[PDB]
């Protein structure tokens, strides 16, 4: 039945990032993401450096940094080495092949150079994935599709989720798992990583919705909680980074027996 | 029944932006916008100018411009008000409303700051649209719904298409209209832009289809042609720019009767 995360790292049809992923949650007892929303290039730095230790993966949106340089992210990268966890750029490609292909090495930001995951939209159709993948395979690197949003009206339901997990299988040297609210790949191979948690019930005043690490990893059957403001906006980062590891981590545990 | 772009300038319901862009269409003659997909700011600027006077609209992806600076936008809107154009940003904001909020405003791009016009993908719910809004608004933008797309693949169909139309329709104060293949919304104070346009059969080996500028705009009803490859790619791109302006104003007035 049900594999560990240490077993679903030597699955045989494993992405290579995806089984390193696997090998420091279970090393680390952590299946907690954080979701570095922050403006200032210091701030991301010493949250990346004091979380460390209690995420599997740190995601940015290096577009709202305000001084964003290459030199920023290679400091990010000594920290993902020294504590063990992926960097995950939130990028949602999700325009025709040719241009994220594009989008994904090029501009200012050379996403491909320091970004371990990526991730896409699907709506435009499985060249996102194929243009992404000319780029992201050759620098072996992975991609999560986004296959359920967090967000209230969300379009990405029904025929479109099931969409979303034909592509990832059959996108299987790339493609690592997905962004979403629940299990929907019954393949052990691909991650589901959910995003929209807080521990308190609510939302925000924009359309988000918060359930909590229990509900998504437990009744929900994902794998990775994706927690920003839970964390970022208490006063202490740390502690509240901990408080979600630990609710993450042991509603994993008993979802496995 | 159909109006002139000259007559639709002057809806009462009609957005600034779009009445702006609508009056420089009538007024040049033109009913093209330009996707200026180039890294070399020099390459962007030297078309800008070269093409203006023959373009409603540059369409901008400044994420795979090299070298990128605020500088480049400035030089980029003193060129938009020489030859009257609109600029657009082919962001395809996608995500929960608080994120795309500081998308928009902040980083290194600021693109509030310099674009007419964005784009967001409909996916997330309208929470996206509020997002944008809430720094579009005051800055007197407009934004584009993407309710379908050019690609092998595309989920933008059916009841998606549909929602992108409603919240289009229930936006109107920030929403000026789509990227579409075809018209899609049957009120004319909505713009429609369609992408994946030559004037040869064919498509790319990353799964874009063309159709031709009198199949879009004659046939299907669209306003507004977005051309990247036809034009880019050619020798002459002014000559380029001319044919598909030419194709599209004369589809336009045919349809016009
Ligand atoms: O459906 C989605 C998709 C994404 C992409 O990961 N996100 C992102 O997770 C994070 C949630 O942050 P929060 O915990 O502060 O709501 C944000 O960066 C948001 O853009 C969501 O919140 N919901
Ligand atoms: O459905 C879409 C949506 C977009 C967004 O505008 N686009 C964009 O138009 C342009 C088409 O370029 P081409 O004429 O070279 O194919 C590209 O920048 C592409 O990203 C499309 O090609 N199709």
């Amino acid at each position: 039945m049900e594999l560990s995360f240490g077993a679903r790292a030597e699955l045989p049809r494993i992405h290579p990032v995806a089984s390193k992923l696997l090998r420091l949650m279970q090393k680390k007892e952590t299946n907690l993401c954080l979701s570095a929303d922050v403006s200032l290039a210091r701030e991301l730095l010493q949250l990346a450096d004091a979380l460390g230790p209690s995420i599997c993966m740190l995601k940015t949106h290096v577009d709202i940094l305000n001084d964003f340089t290459l030199d920023v992210m290679k400091e990010l990268i000594t920290l993902a080495k020294c504590h063990e966890f992926l960097i995950f750029e939130n990028r949602k490609f999700a325009d025709i092949g040719n241009t994220v292909k594009k989008q994904y090495e090029g501009g200012i930001f050379k996403i491909a150079s320091w970004a371990d995951l990526v991730n896409a939209h699907v709506v435009p159709g499985s060249g996102v994935v194929k243009g992404l993948q000319e780029v992201g395979l050759p620098l072996h690197r992975g991609c999560l599709l986004i296959a359920e949003m967090s967000s209230t009206g969300s379009l990405a339901t029904g025929d479109y989720t099931r969409a979303a997990v034909r592509m990832a299988e059959e996108h299987s040297e790339f493609v690592v798992g997905f962004i979403s609210g629940s299990r929907v790949s019954m393949k052990p191979e691909f991650l589901h990583l959910t995003p929209g948690v807080q521990l308190e019930a609510g939302g925000d005043n924009l359309g988000q919705q918060y359930n909590s690490p229990q509900e998504v990893i437990g009744k929900r059957g994902s794998d990775i909680i994706i927690v920003g403001r839970g964390i970022i906006s208490a006063a202490d980062r740390l502690e509240a980074a901990e408080m979600y590891r630990k609710a993450a981590w042991e509603a994993y545990l008993s979802r496995l027996g």
